[PDB]
């Protein structure tokens, strides 16, 4: 689980959004696994405006931060897991790293701030939903 809090926006995995997230929907994209909802309280997170392909992500299933190399955002076919079926996902970044069910909403970040959140795992890979193209967030 986990979210980004920037200005008056909460960014979450679409498949983990709550009834409140949908009651305060700003934007959602089923192809990206993203949803943004409005918050009343100001968030502290800064979104990276960069094309970094290295950073650190938080892995709650190991309670560790891992440094990773990741691919640039692209359309990727996502393998079926124990709990979710297989599907295509846009704006997805892969790295070699640990991600299992529960790890979603872990934040990937670089010097310039938040790059994305964990969205996929399996097969010794972690997939991250990029948020850097969403300039309206900052
Ligand atoms: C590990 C691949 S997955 O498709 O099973 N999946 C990713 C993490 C998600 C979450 O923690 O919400 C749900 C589970
Ligand atoms: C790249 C991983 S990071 O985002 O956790 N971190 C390292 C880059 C910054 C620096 O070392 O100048 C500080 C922030
Ligand atoms: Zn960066």
């Amino acid at each position: 689980s986990g979210a980004i809090y920037v200005g008056n926006y909460r960014v979450v995995n679409r498949h983990l959004a709550t009834h409140n997230d949908w009651a305060n929907l700003v934007w959602e994209d089923s192809s990206r696994d993203l949803l943004v909802s409005s918050t009343t309280a100001q968030g502290c997170d800064t979104i990276a405006r960069c094309d970094c392909q290295t950073g650190v992500y938080y892995c709650s299933s190991r309670r560790k931060h891992y440094p990773v190399s990741f691919s640039k955002p692209s359309l990727i076919f996502v393998e079926a897991s124990e709990y979710y079926p297989a599907r295509y996902q846009s704006h997805l970044m892969l790295a070699v790293g640990h991600s299992e069910p529960g790890d979603c909403g872990g934040i990937l970040r670089c010097q310039h701030g938040v790059v994305g959140i964990v969205s996929t795992g399996g097969n010794g890979l972690v997939g991250f939903a990029d948020v850097r193209d969403l300039l309206w967030l900052d």
